[PDB]
């Protein structure tokens, strides 16, 4: 339900997409959970991810965050797209 939601990114997490491959304007919430989870790994940012003087961190507005917490990072990412209507 809440993973098949097609949203588009603004800029800052659209520029964070594509820096893994992502190429389009437009997601569906499980490709964009799924190119974060490469982008924490690729830039070993990481239950507990670190994102403090990186671009993850401009996008959740916090210094770090558990991978456990998932309501709490959907509402990190939400605050960075806008639904497809
Ligand atoms: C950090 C690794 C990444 C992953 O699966 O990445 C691969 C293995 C798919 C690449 N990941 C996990 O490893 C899991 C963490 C856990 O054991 O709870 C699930 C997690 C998640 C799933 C669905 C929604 C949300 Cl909000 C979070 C998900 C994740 C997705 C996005 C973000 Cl920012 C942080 C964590």
């Amino acid at each position: 339900s809440e993973q098949e939601t097609l949203v588009r990114p603004k800029p800052l997490l659209l520029k964070l997409l594509k820096s893994v491959g992502a190429q389009k304007d437009t997601y569906t919430m499980k490709e964009v959970l799924f190119y974060l989870g490469q982008y924490i790994m690729t830039k070993r940012l990481y239950h507990i991810v670190y994102c403090s003087n990186d671009l993850l961190g401009d996008l959740f507005g916090v210094p770090s965050f558990s991978v456990k917490e998932h309501r709490k990072i959907y509402t990190m990412i939400y605050r960075n797209l806008v639904v497809v209507n």
